[PDB]
This record gives C-alpha cells, structure tokens and sequence, in this order.
C-alpha cells in the first residue's frame, strides 16, 4: 500500500463508502472489512459503469437538495482490473464528473498485485489517491494518511 502523489469497530463510523469490484468474493471481503470498522453505509457494485451511475446520481442529488454533505461517498475502493472499463478509466470519469461540483472524492485503488510502471503511471494519471492490496490489510493506515492531507 501507499499514497499516490498528484479495536477499530468505530474507526469508520459516520462514513459512507462505495466498493467497486467485478469479483463477487473480493467485493464481499472488502464490504466485510469495512463493516467491521463501523462504516455507517456501504454500497457495492460490480463495474465502472455502475460506479459512475451511483456517483453521478449521488453528486447530482446532493447538489439539487443543497445537502450538507456534497459527496455521496466519503471513500471509494476501486478495483483496478475490470473488463470493459477498468478502475483507472472509471476514476478518470469520476474525476470529470466531479469537476462541475468542486469536490474530490478519495479513490483508493485495489489490486491483487503491486503496480508496475505502467499501472503506477495510470494510477497517477487517473487521479487515484492511494493503493491497497485486495485484503485491504493496510486500510486504516491508508485512510489516516489520506485524512492527514
């Protein structure tokens, strides 16, 4: 794990998270790991297109209602490798959506292997904030690092 340049049963209380992963089992393992931290609201989906839909509609909903909290999700966990639209392209597309709202959701890349050169470059180009392995073992450390910034 680490950051990208430009008991804990209450660690994430109050937070709302999205998990994006085309693999069913890893999606439920992430969602488990988050729930055992007391995340207040976890949403999950199986693709970049569905993540776009959920973030886009959420941002628009909050803007139309004048909600206190602009962001639908305080953190998004994005699988890097997905068919059709990978995590990097989904993150890029999220960042485009966000532009008109003046917000920035933390987006954490999730991969079964360390990024190589090409993936590292895609991580930065895409606008991801951090990367983690698939067990989310370093999740709290990464979040604390994000929040410190």
């Amino acid at each position: 794990s680490g950051l990208v340049p430009r008991s804990d049963d209450e660690f994430l209380r109050g937070k709302r998270v999205l998990v994006v992963d085309d693999n069913f089992i890893s999606r439920k393992v992430a969602t488990g790991k988050l729930k055992k931290m007391g995340v207040s609201e976890v949403e999950q989906c199986d693709s970049g297109k569905e993540a776009l839909r959920l973030v886009t509609e959420g941002l628009t909903q909050r803007e139309e209602q004048g909600s206190v909290d602009k962001l639908p999700f305080d953190y998004i966990f994005m699988a890097c490798q997905m068919p059709e639209m990978d995590g990097y392209e989904a993150t890029r597309e999220i960042r485009k959506v966000e532009k008109s709202y003046g917000v920035r959701t933390p987006i954490i890349a999730v991969s079964g292997h360390d990024p190589g050169s090409e993936e590292a470059r895609e991580t930065i180009q895409a606008g991801m904030d951090a990367f983690l392995d698939k067990s989310l073992n370093q999740l709290a450390n990464v979040i604390r690092e994000i929040e410190s910034k």
